[PDB]
């Protein structure tokens, strides 16, 4: 689908985890459920 991955609000940790997906700092953006990269 579109997303890398989902981001889930109870992940604190979810911005960095979806740029891992995205391949590094500031590569993915968590909107609503999904990791998009950009």
């Amino acid at each position: 689908g579109s997303m890398c991955m989902p981001c889930f609000t109870t992940d604190h940790q979810m911005a960095r985890k979806c740029d891992d997906c995205c391949g590094g700092k500031g590569r993915g953006k968590c909107y609503g459920p999904q990791c998009l990269c950009r």
